[PDB]
């Protein structure tokens, strides 16, 4: 049946939902707190707050189980247990630091089960085998703690021995460890229902209003008839001198107040639940008393026969003591390779097991408060009911059914933790994620860890030397809550950031359920201590960074450099989806720099102007071509790249250089335009300079390369920016004191001609200029309506530019008519935009047949004649600008 | 002299270190806690713990000043105050959420200064102008708090009026606000030194061991001689009935215990400091008593004439009350545009001002405990010294010097906060980083915020309605500590991550000083409340994300997509430094895929084998060439990219596709080899397939393109991997059950031929194979020594491969001799490495002159004849492999 874990030895190498997931999860959730501490949790805090403590802890594990269901429906559910399932779904660095704190929680749970078994042994079975039976004095805790230290060490030593020499017999005894749990739960239900008509007889002796210990007491009368003569009782001797001394010198409060006997279990049909609703938080050392019991109001001495409060108690202390009961939800995955359909079995079996154990916990809170007297619930170790378990007194056939049933339930839960946690630590020693843990993978002939079992014994001996189960249980509650924190955090983080292999195929999963489970784990950690919560999450964060540094060191070769290569890769893969065209166009530049012979930059002011356009943000790529043969020019291309990078730092350009050696200049330019960047991170716009001296020099190749670049750019659906007289453009230390920036918008590309002066004006050079926008009007439309349609187009974006509509005349808006509509258009622009520091206007497209490339180059010379600084702007076709920054 | 801030109106538009930085910083650090609360902080906690409270708070601001010095030595120190200096050095998202919490700390400081002035008014000047002079009853705090609410509202309303109508007169009164501080400090020093030989006379009336209030008491005798007849005193009437009633019915403790009078200031030359060393933490309501004073031991009633403890006190409550005294260190930067050398003045003036104020605070802790009686220090409001300030009683000329001097010191500090914080909120309304704060930039004719001043009045009225200065002072201590947190955090984070424009030009700056200042700010926040510390750092974190989302929305066009483009840009710029060649070689692939006509992939098993080599990690780029003209083939290149991306997902390749249209196939291949990636994130290795059918088909272009790619690859200093018979390579669902991987290492590229089977073996397909390594031995060396030199070369890296040295014979290690040393070498390989599932061997280089390209292609055909799956490996020249993962 195998409620034990797999771990390694089966990751390198039949069951359904019920016997493969549901019953192994149920066995590991049920345990010692239900039988040894839960009546005391209803005794303190009342029924109403103990119902809230159980409900808060159960909602935390249920949300964590939904995140665990999303992990089991991601990949193919590997055959190694829960550690291999979490590590392959959340990657490394979340497999580690979940596996390490689940390991520490299992190692400290094994100490809590061994201490829980020594308590059922030393109380309730043989209160005679105590080594330190000390003097009858004020130290009743110092001799009890040294009794648990000696017996709990010897119990742990014999239990490491069973894990070593025979673990196959721990496997096949799983069916009777589960049967001891189930018949103990069914005995509590049977004996609570029977108390509606036949309650058991367990009397409690009360002296006035105070609860007396029922040990060392034969009769609760203080009178003690024997045979028609009244010798006073043994209870008389504890509050006076010797038992023949009816004469005098009695204790106060005792001379007053009569001695009565109440029922410890009134049953389900009485109204004792109305007395058990509210809380009884008391400091350590106060007498346990009950309301509706009569008491004078005197003040006597403090006897040794009273039942006192064990420790000081609060709401947050009771949360950390109940919480190890709801853990054990990773048990549904530790038989992963032996399931038929593990993708379907693990969510169904785990979630149903949470609903079963939470019903048993929530219905026991109501049944303890409705059947048991409150002064019996409010003392552990059962001094008021003469040394019985309080939950044992409620069960029908005998209290010995629960005492023997919970002794073997706790002996098997400790044996389960002491095989599981070495098998987990050995599986983290492999995958080589933490290299100094290498020695703890030292498997024997058939799995069987050797040095990992020795380390779990020494850490669990820390939690044996720390005795008192009420102190160990908050320590392992912190480790399990920190384990459930990182699972809930990593599940919601990978679906919000679209981690490449994360796609949970499980309905009723949402990221807001994992975030909600992450918030409850944090709240339960900080109400416990908060300064062990700050330290543990700092230590777990440095473990996250240590595994991430080691993973980057063997993925990229270097640790520190590999952390930037991994961050760049994840961000670039996130962009590879398919809506890349933002409805807010921003120019991402590809700057084309020509090189002359001796390999110097011809026009370095293109880099200055590109730095004023981007202002240190966005993407900028500088592209260049060396004409020649690459097999002979690789050393000349490496030194030419250091020249451009030295020049980019001088002109305050923060970007990338891409240089190529090509046999033709036109071929290397066209390949830079279509292949710069790495997918998503690519250019929007090509920037180049005007070919100055194209007409008068020589052979038609300098100005025909220019037309070929305009054609390649618009075929690629990219934007183009051509700067004319780039040697007259200002440097970075010039700063015009006044001036204009004139935009001549002509029926096309309006969104790009208005964004570009607004972007350029927030640089220091162009800061004090004013934007003027001009349109041309032809007779076959109205001029006034077109103006305020443009004023409203600017006023909602607070660009602050002034608008003029230029009324044109007999004109056209052949070839001699194109050189007549460019002469007329030039004299309108120069009449208004001479002395204007920058002019922006549309450039028209090249002709269809490359026959008219010299008529096109003469068109652009005549149109831009007489202007000092011109930027010709051409849109790519799809540039939607909605928000002007 | 101008101790006021600049803010905006001077960022869009003479002083040295002493008058420009040092004196404005000194004025804003000194204030109300020194004169109104510091004697009570030495009264409680003793001298020794109050010396530690002052030292802890002063070390926090000194480390923050060193981080502030690194900010002032980064850029050019802009002319707008401290907000513009922090925003340009730490970027946005740290300028905001520092400016917002510095704004809230200044707004709540203005309420603390107004409440501090009403206390010096209502006590100590006129205890007659109280509106709610209530009944002489148990409510002495409820009527005092409503007196501060009415006067503090009217004081705030008149003080917003002065900021509005005339602020130039607040500027020019700065020299006399500073003079009131300095002569009050010099009066405390003069009167403490004089008490060594001439102490002042301030008596304290004690009834036994208890401190009596000296108000309403004329004589401290209880006897009251007048003229030879003894009418009992007024002190007799407070502990009895009427003042003529020497008869009977006196109060207990009073009938006993005599009435004595002690000196409130014994002076510096006495030994009163030995009584003031230790702490006096008491709950609210207990009588202030002194040791070494005689008292019977009775138990009387609690009178109204005793001096009681004001509130319950602890160490952490006293840290939050002292801490607003050490703030004000941003004052040294608020005159940034008016300095000659602000880069040198701001570190020198700020750090020296911390040393001056911390000396005054640390030497006042010692002088208060050495000159003042402890029961006078332990009560605020001066009931034991008949209504004087306790620090006023120590000053020489009069107590009225400190009472008037600290009244104007606190009236000017409140006026300074109520002009500074509106000028800060108006400067955050500009830069447009938080768009819903747009209305608070509403400057008047000369700066002068209008709606920002109205918002500072309403938030400071929250801290007036919360009266009791001891409650407001922890609230603004949280905002200033959270301001100093993010400055210390952002300073250490940008120098550890190498933010592009962060280079602090200031010696005695280290990142570990900013991290140390970050740790002290966190500790002082969490010992205060911890649940207002968790909430405030969550709110400040969402403000960081809101500004980062808005900055990415206007830098890239889209908010969510722009966050990945910014993360990729910062990581890629971090790699652009200059040691790119890691001494641990890892293959980063550039996969060359040939396309046939109809634009299908010819050899799709290259993608399968590349996915088995990388196993989902690292960088992989798929490169391809369409032969043709790009102006007609841009639509055929867009559909061919969707075919390859659909195929990459089918073969489990996580990487990038780069496709280019070129006029020649050889030209587009050479440009893909030298220009794929974006700088740092680029390929190490070229992977291509063998040209199957090169001999028998047709014209020599299919196998001459292959030799040209081998030449371009080694000229680029890249590694090469050629796969032969790639159609016989296994798919991703094949998984060999047993087999070998044979490595034939021949005097070259040994580190690459041993890393590649080790990387391939951790994929599921090649998992169950065993690695065999073969070397060849020639006669002119020894064979046994070469074997264990190779065994040791593997055993330290636990590769687990077996080694054989193959003894060769008469051989060579022309052209007919190269085709004879390849026939002999082939028959050794096929004799051992047939039936071997993969063979790896070196390929030799192409010949110098492209004349022997067919002799080279025939050499590689003869050498690899008879083997099913071959990988030919050639190193680039610089591949150092030290750690084998
Ligand atoms: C308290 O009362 C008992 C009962 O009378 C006393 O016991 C008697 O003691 C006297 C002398 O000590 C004997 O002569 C009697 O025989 C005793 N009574 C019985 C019934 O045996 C006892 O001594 C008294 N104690 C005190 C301190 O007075
Ligand atoms: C319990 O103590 C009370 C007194 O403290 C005893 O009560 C008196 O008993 C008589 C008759 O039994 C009543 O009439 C009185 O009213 C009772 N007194 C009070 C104050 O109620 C009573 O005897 C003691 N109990 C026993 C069993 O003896
Ligand atoms: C307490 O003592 C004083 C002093 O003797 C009492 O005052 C006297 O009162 C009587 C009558 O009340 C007068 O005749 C005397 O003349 C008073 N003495 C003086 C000196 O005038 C006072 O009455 C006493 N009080 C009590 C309550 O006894
Ligand atoms: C203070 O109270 C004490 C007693 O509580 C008074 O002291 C007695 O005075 C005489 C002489 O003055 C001494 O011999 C005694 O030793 C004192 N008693 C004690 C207990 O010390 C004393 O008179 C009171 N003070 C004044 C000023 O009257
Ligand atoms: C604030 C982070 C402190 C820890 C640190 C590593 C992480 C493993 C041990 C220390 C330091 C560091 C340096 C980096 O690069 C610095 C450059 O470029 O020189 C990068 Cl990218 C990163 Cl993520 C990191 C880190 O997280
Ligand atoms: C863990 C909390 C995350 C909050 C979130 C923003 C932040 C303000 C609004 C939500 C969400 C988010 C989504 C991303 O991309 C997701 C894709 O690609 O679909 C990226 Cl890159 C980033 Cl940094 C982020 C964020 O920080
Ligand atoms: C008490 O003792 C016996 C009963 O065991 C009885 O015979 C005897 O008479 C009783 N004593 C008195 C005084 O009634
Ligand atoms: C009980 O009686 C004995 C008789 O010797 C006496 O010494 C003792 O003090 C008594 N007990 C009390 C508490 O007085
Ligand atoms: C007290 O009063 C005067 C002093 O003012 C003095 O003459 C008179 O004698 C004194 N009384 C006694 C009893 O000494
Ligand atoms: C004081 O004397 C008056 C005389 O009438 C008396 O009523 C009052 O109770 C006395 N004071 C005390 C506290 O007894
Ligand atoms: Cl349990
Ligand atoms: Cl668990
Ligand atoms: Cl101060
Ligand atoms: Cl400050
Ligand atoms: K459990
Ligand atoms: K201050």
């Amino acid at each position: 049946y195998t409620n034990l874990t797999q771990g390694a030895k089966e990751h390198e190498e039949q069951m359904g939902t019920f016997m493969g997931v549901y019953l192994p999860c149920l066995q590991n959730i049920f345990g010692v707190i239900l039988f040894l501490r839960l009546t005391w949790v209803v005794g303190t805090a009342g029924v109403l707050q103990a119902f809230a403590i159980v409900l808060i802890c159960c909602c935390c594990t249920m949300l964590t189980a939904i995140s665990m269901s999303a992990i089991a429906t991601n990949g193919v559910v590997p055959a190694g247990g829960s550690y291999f399932m979490i590590s392959r779904a959340l990657g490394p660095e979340f497999g580690g630091a979940v596996g390490l704190c689940f390991y520490l929680g299992t190692t400290f749970a094994a100490a809590m089960y061994i201490l829980g078994a020594i308590e059922i042994f030393l109380v309730y079975i043989v209160p005679r085998a105590a080594i330190f039976h000390s003097d009858d004095a004020l130290k009743e805790s110092a001799a009890m703690l040294n009794n648990m230290r000696v017996y709990g060490t010897a119990f742990l030593v014999l239990m490491v021995l069973v894990v070593f020499i025979g673990v196959r017999y721990v496997n096949k005894f799983a069916s009777l460890f589960l049967a001891c749990v189930i018949v103990s739960i069914l005995a509590i239900y049977a004996g609570a229902i029977k108390s509606s008509f036949a309650p058991p007889h367990f009397p409690v002796c009360m002296l006035g209003n105070r609860t007396l210990s029922s040990r060392h007491i034969d009769v609760c009368s203080k009178t003690k008839e024997i045979n028609n003569m009244t010798v006073p009782s043994k209870l008389w001797g504890f509050f006076c001198n010797s038992s023949q001394f009816f004469n005098a010198t009695c204790d106060e409060y005792f001379v007053h107040n009569n001695v009565t006997s109440i029922q410890g279990i009134p049953g389900l049909a009485s109204g004792i639940i109305t007395e058990n609703l509210w809380s009884n938080y008391l400091p350590k050392g106060e007498i346990i008393e009950k309301p509706s019991a009569k008491s004078s109001d005197v003040l006597g001495s403090l006897n040794h026969e009273y039942v006192l409060v064990d420790i000081t108690t609060s709401f947050t202390l009771l949360v950390g003591i109940f919480f190890p009961s709801v853990t054990g939800i990773m048990a549904g995955s530790n038989r992963s390779g032996d399931l038929k359909d593990a993708q379907k079995s693990i969510p169904i079996g785990t979630i149903l097991a949470i609903l079963t154990t939470s019903f048993v916990y929530l219905s026991n809170v109501v049944l303890f408060g409705a059947c048991i007297e409150g002064v019996v619930l409010r003392d552990k170790f059962g001094d008021a009911v003469k040394g019985n378990l309080v939950v044992g007194t409620l069960s029908w056939p005998s209290p010995w059914v629960i005492v023997i049933g919970s002794f073997f339930s706790t002996c098997g839960a400790g044996l389960q933790s002491l095989t599981g946690a070495p098998r987990l630590l050995q599986a983290i020693a492999k995958d080589n994620i933490i290299p100094f843990l290498r020695v703890f993978g030292h498997s024997k002939a058939n799995g069987e860890p050797t040095w990992a079992l020795l380390l779990t014994a020494a850490i669990a001996e820390l939690g044996i030397l720390i005795a008192s189960l009420d102190l160990v249980a908050p320590i392992l509650s912190m480790f399990f809550l920190m384990c459930y924190l990182f699972v809930n955090l990593a599940c919601a983080l990978q679906t919000l950031l679209r981690t490449p292999n994360w796609r949970p195929r499980f309905r009723y999963y949402h990221w807001a359920l994992s975030f909600m489970g992450m918030s409850i784990c944090l709240a339960l950690m900080f109400i416990s201590s908060w300064y062990y919560a700050i330290v543990a999450m700092v230590i777990a964060g440095m473990i996250y960074k240590y595994i991430e540094y080691q993973g980057a060191e063997k993925e990229w070769g270097d640790g520190i450099r590999g952390l930037s290569l991994s961050a760049a890769r994840f961000a670039l893969l996130r962009l590879e989806e398919g809506p890349p065209h933002t409805k807010n166009w921003r120019p991402q530049l590809l700057v084309l720099l020509k090189l002359d012979e001796d390999l110097h930059v011809k026009h370095p002011r293109l880099l200055t102007f590109a730095s004023q356009l981007k202002a240190g943000k966005g993407l900028t790529i500088v592209g260049s071509v060396i004409v020649g043969n690459f097999l002979e020019n690789y050393g000349e291309a490496l030194a030419a790249e250091q020249t451009i990078k030295h020049l980019m730092e001088a002109e305050k350009v923060k970007g990338f250089c891409q240089l190529v050696v090509a046999a033709k200049l036109r071929e290397g330019i066209s390949h830079l335009i279509q292949s710069c960047g790495l997918g998503g991170m690519k250019h929007n716009t090509v920037v180049m300079g005007w070919p100055n001296g194209w007409r008068q020099s020589e052979d038609a190749r300098a100005w025909k390369t220019f037309i070929g670049t305009v054609r390649v750019t618009t075929a690629a659906h990219l934007a183009l920016l051509v700067a004319k007289n780039i040697s007259f453009f200002p440097s970075n230390v010039e700063q015009f004191s006044e001036g204009n920036i004139d935009v001549w918008w002509i029926v096309h590309d309006g969104g790009m001609l208005m964004l570009l002066p607004f972007l350029l004006k927030q640089h220091k050079v162009w800061r004090k200029c004013s934007i003027r926008i001009f349109t041309v009007a032809q007779l076959e439309d109205n001029s006034i309506q077109m103006k305020k349609d443009l004023a409203t187009f600017l006023y909602h974006l607070r660009i602050e530019a002034e608008v003029e509509v230029v009324e044109m005349h007999d004109s056209d808006i052949s070839n001699v008519r194109r050189m007549h509509t460019a002469v007329k258009l030039n004299e309108v622009i120069v009449n208004k935009s001479h002395e204007a520091k920058l002019v922006l206007l549309n450039m028209p497209g090249p002709p269809r047949n490359p026959e008219g490339d010299e008529n096109y180059m003469e068109f652009l010379e005549v149109l831009t004649e007489g202007l000092e600084r011109v930027l010709l702007v051409r849109g790519g076709g799809s540039e939607v600008i909605t928000i002007y920054s």
